[PDB]
């Protein structure tokens, strides 16, 4: 029906079809963006939302293969997606156990590549029979950098020398921290170009990566130093100084998120009977490939075979930003000879920019949760504020020199 | 629970619970169970339960689903020692109106406010009578590091490939391998006695990764009978560059390069965008140009093209790790019309790895995606139009993104 | 005695009495009343020299040290090619003292390499790693490419109507069309195959050429001008915004220059034996490959360097340029280079060194290299102005030279820092 | 006249007769036969300039033409200042034609350039700017940033070695302890925020200070040296591999200095009247904008450049660097330079320009500012020598006039290509 629809609306939706909901669209009777809060379930909004999309699309039976019934959408709905139509299973493979620091894990990583996660499980088995790997976190602190502007590059630079200052630093400061309890803002870095004024505002931000939260005390900054200087201009909240989810020299060298170092030696006997190769070999490969290759094709910070490959298959499984992956995949993939007779591999990998988090988007999914429990790094952690990020960046450096081993290995035989 | 010696006689008359315990009594090894066992789905349960003693907290599994998944297609081609899967939300953006089409654009992401970020990108266009797009290129490449005794002995090699003659003869070694494979024009770079050779050629509908691989490996082996003493030291010496960042891929391309364009009236900058057009060109110029440029970008002129490549790549089952060159952009603002009023953008893209046929467009899921976009396989008339044209909708779909958040930074929300 | 402005007006305006009848002071009273123009004080005046000595005395009056210009040598210069070709409102000239390092032993052939410099050590240390080389049976190079490049942007109206161009400029008919307007404008004008890339409505094409002994840049774009104004009259709605567009790239760092190459691309070698690299540089073989690693390789990568895989390239390619007339702004893409290290020989004791340098602009007929000096400095190198027999056979020469002596100041250098001096 | 080997050899000897008794050709054959080595030729000889002409004399009979070195000026030249300190094996001079462009009105000041160069037209294009910059109001400066660089490489056995020395170093005491030692070698000397990065077990150390007015090359090596033996006490397993790994960087394009700066980190302005570009630039704002945009930025970006956002920086920093006795080497990283363009004033047709330059190597003291022609065109400008009342001042403005004088270039060239 029509207009007895409209009628029962007002009381629930339940007592309408699939059908005369629908109805309600196709003849305009209520639009199309009021249909989240009005269903009462969010998996029957889901199929509502999934029968008037297949009527737009040219082969109606698209929808077919793609499934969305019997999941948690409670947690997602005002969260993580819009406009939701299902999800996408992507297989999780496992690679492990990984030795690192005293440990053993079991990495998942979440990949439709064939021969990835073998290809890892490899590289985890050298380094475990070579004693282990050890890694360190060398800074943490998620960045924004927004744009300002003054009336003239005279004014600019007045602001920058106030900045540093210690009297006006501590004024920006306040102002950033108080906005929450895991805000403490590091030393700022600004950049002038003209009448421009770039701020690369960073802080830790617990076990979050961050990004709203540095957001915020971001805003409240820029407000305060409106109080300072009211003919400033904020532009935009991020003028790509941050550097988020593009390649960045400033990612590269400064740093942002966790930066990590890793490194192992692997025996020499394990070099021959499981990467099926020589040190001597890999050496002429990683500095010709991963040092001298990179130089060739112009890269700054993709020093490394396929550090993206692991760094996007555990962060899909883990219910971290893919997007990321550009930056969070910098790598310098270094290789020598090592112990006694020099026939001992030693590898280490350094990661600048893993942008990282244990708490947050994704990672309040349930079946994301359960790849970081496996880890043992899902949720905040209690007595250490931000170790659980920090221990997972760790893993994804140690996963990826793993993955280094593996992959340089099968180049080296040929 | 049963004896481990009358456990020795196949694997669907034994049960779960008594392959765990030969496992860990040490009667059977850890790699013979992938081929015994028949059921696919029981694989991976044997596989889940093995890995749950291994961790801290075995109850870890629980919520990491993994029943009623079609193993089939996965097993042996996508993925190894399988013990579930990963569900991303989809949402959906459009339409999008993209060269007198429409297209509804499949999202996969945890980000949010993403996905109704790009929808109202994709209004904004509609509104404005649509976007155009051009394929400027088409190539996947790979980059081969070769030596040679000496650097006299590589530039010997170079001029030999930049003859007609030598050139012929590798182009001849490299199409045999695939009906698709069509070698186009080499670009080699010497450092010292190392020659770095980067073959790019088309691959149908495929990204093109396993053909252009067995094609170089067959070329490299016809150089080598010209120069016995070259040795092929890596078949990629990152001169591709596959996933990692090089200016090489934003200067020369790699896969496909695809420019996309749009104007906004300036009503409908205001009413949907909710800015003006010249507040639109003030950040767009500050941000994504001199911004990127005072960060040391190469290739990241835009505000996050990577979110819409990597939300459409996890979608529609291609290489999520190529978002790395594939979100390569540049985003372009200015003023238009009679009245200088309306919004003129375009995104320029040079490096889109991607297709419609291999790796996940395999599996049935990721191609229900693609068959929302008209794209899923190969293109039977026209080899590669399929993957031409999901280039095009992400170009297109990255062009609203680009629209929508720039109109939220120039606001000031 | 000095006479009013009208006076010397009627006596400079005649033909047959000219400024040798007028003072200094006279001629100074016509530049400052406007009835002459500083500028041209070369043209009017009698001889050059009393030009540049009129407008020195213009300046001095101007600073606030009236004695400024004391030790500013301008008397004796050769000013006659330096005017409409080379410098304007000239006050005098620069001594830059030159060193010669050498022999330097590349490609069977001996070199006496001059070296324009003020740092102290430069020319010595460079001389010592030709020595070593000289010591290991020579250097080898090879040019890999030769072709000067433009880069103008021009826009369409829309990105369909650019992308149009582009595809009309890779046919094989657009190209040759393009290419018979750009060989039109020099006989030395040969354009290779367009590289092009669309920014929008925005293209950049760059043009490249090889341009007989000359640098190229003026015959380059004398070139893209004509061949831009033939793609005009086949796409009427195209607009030439820059003839260039920083797509060349003249002068600022570009990754374009180091992965297509710009000029001359160079690659050279050596093997120093363990013996010479013991007793002429005080090192051992593996401490050099050790740095050379990972300063020129990792310690570049981690300060995010395109195309500055090396120790001081720049050192010697300024020096030389400076010596030999060359442009000495293009040290910019020049000193683009990669030095690669390993060990060789029977016992893996002897070094193996090269150095590969993609972009190295430079030329020996025009610019500088019309000046007698810098003429003699490469009449030393045995390149001075164009071959006649195998036109750009001198360019390409200096450019091996200036990629071997750069390889003998990183030998050099990565010694010294191997050491620990 | 040339007599025999023995008997020339004999007066050498004897302190009170020495080489000037014999002649030019007796010299030459006493370094052919082998009894004189060729590089100890500048001691023995008794004057520098008859120095220079044996070892002339020497370089003609090996070259294949014996006539080229004839138009290779040397006599006459002030050698005294350049041996032993600024060039070796010194066989003459290269002139190089000076140019004036100016004034450049900066800061309310005027200044008469010096411009060493041989490229046509370059001087006047110059002038040009400065013209129109003028009569505009003229041009204002500021530095941002003033420290000289190096960037060692050391190495520690393992990476959580390398590790426990960066945190060490980022600790207050830490720190403190490395900046009395890098300190102590110098009065100018004063270590700034220390920045490291690590590779494995490689850590690179960019130690940053100013140097008074000298381009600081020396004192901050001279600082480093000291600041790495005094990390040696509290870390004895540490190599140090490199006293330069490239991280500093000197004379190589680098992000590092474009991102953090290096030597003198400087800013210009100023606002072109309409009027001028339409008159002395033979242009308009909109044209200019247009071609700064979709060259400079664009442009530049397309072609992958690292600091490169302008038309012709190099030009005039290399031309002023070799007239100001400056390292010319230093013009890669001293030529880093963004140049915006943007409409201003009520009519929207005035032409705002900004030239931003975060790397300006230089000095006022040292090098090739210690020769007399080089100082006179210092003292054209009014920076030579060391500021005594306030150390750092010459060179700081010697900074602002090169950035003040790449804006006035760039404001000459952008409107020759925006004409056409
Ligand atoms: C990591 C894994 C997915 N993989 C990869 C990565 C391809 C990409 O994800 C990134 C790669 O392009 C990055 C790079 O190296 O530039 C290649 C690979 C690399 C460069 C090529 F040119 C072509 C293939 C290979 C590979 C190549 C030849 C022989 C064996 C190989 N095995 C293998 C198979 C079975 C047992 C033992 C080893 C791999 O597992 C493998
Ligand atoms: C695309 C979307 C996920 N989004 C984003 C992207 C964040 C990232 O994925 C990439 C971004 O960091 C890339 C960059 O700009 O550097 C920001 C954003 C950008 C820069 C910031 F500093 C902080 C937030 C914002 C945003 C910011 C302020 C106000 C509204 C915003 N809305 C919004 C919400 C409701 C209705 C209308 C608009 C967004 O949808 C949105
Ligand atoms: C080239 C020459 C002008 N030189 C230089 C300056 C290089 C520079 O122009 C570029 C350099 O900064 C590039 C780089 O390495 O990053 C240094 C030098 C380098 C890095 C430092 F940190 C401090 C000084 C040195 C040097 C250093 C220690 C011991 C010996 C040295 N010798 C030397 C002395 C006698 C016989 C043989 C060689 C030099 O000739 C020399
Ligand atoms: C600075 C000066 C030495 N100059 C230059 C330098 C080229 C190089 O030093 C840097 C340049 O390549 C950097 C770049 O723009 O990419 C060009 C120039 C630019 C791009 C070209 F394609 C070809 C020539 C021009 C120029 C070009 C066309 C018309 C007038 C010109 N005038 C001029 C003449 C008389 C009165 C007013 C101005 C110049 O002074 C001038």
């Amino acid at each position: 029906p029509n207009e007895e629809c409209l009628q029962i609306l007002g009381n629930g939706a339940k007592f309408l079809s699939d059908a005369e909901i629908i109805q309600l669209v196709n003849a305009k009777h209520i639009p199309a963006y009021k249909l989240e809060t009005l269903i009462e379930t969010h998996e029957r909004g889901v199929s509502i939302r999934r029968q008037l999309l297949s009527k737009k699309l040219s082969e109606p039976s698209s929808l077919q293969y793609l499934p969305y019934r019997d999941y948690n959408y409670s947690l997602v709905m005002g969260a993580c997606c819009e406009n939701v139509i299902g999800y996408m299973p992507i297989p999780v493979g496992v690679a492990g156990p990984l030795c690192l620091d005293e440990k053993e894990f079991q990495v998942p990583m979440a990949t439709t590549e064939g021969c990835l996660v073998a290809s890892t499980n490899r590289g985890c088995r050298a380094i475990g029979l070579g004693g282990g790997a050890s890694s360190r976190v060398l800074a943490d602190g998620m960045t924004r950098g927004p744009v300002v502007r003054l009336p003239r590059a005279c004014d600019s630079a007045e602001v920058k020398a106030w900045l540093e200052t210690s009297e006006g630093f501590a004024v920006i400061k306040e102002a950033f921290d108080s906005t929450s309890r895991f805000a403490r803002l590091q030393k700022l870095h600004t950049s002038i170009a003209g009448r421009n004024l770039y701020i690369r505002f960073q802080s830790r931000s617990g076990d979050a990566m961050g990004m709203n939260m540095i957001s915020k005390g971001t805003e409240k900054a820029l407000s305060k130093l409106h109080e300072y200087f009211p003919e400033m201009q904020i532009l935009a909240v991020s003028g790509n100084y941050c550097t988020d989810k593009k390649p960045a020299a400033i990612n590269w060298i400064e740093g942002r998120g966790k930066s990590v170092v890793c490194e192992a030696v692997i025996p020499a006997k394990v070099v021959r009977e499981v990467l099926k190769t020589t040190t001597e070999a890999m050496i002429e490969v990683n500095i010709n490939k991963n040092l001298v290759g990179s130089a060739m094709a112009g890269s700054i910070g993709g020093y490394n075979a396929h550090a993206a490959n692991i760094v996007t298959a555990i962060y899909i499984a883990c219910g971290q930003d893919a997007a990321q992956n550009v930056g969070s995949s910098n790598c310098i993939t270094l290789m020598e000879a090592s112990g006694p007779t020099n026939e001992d591999l030693y590898i280490s990998c350094t990661m600048p920019s893993i942008e990282i988090g244990t708490v947050g988007g994704g990672t309040n999914l349930l079946p994301q949760q359960a790849c970081l429990q496996m880890l043992g790094v899902q949720g905040a952690c209690k007595d250490n504020p931000g170790e659980n990020a920090r221990q997972l960046a760790r893993i994804v450096c140690g996963t990826v020199m793993a993955g280094e081993l593996s992959l340089m290995a099968a180049l080296a035989a040929g």
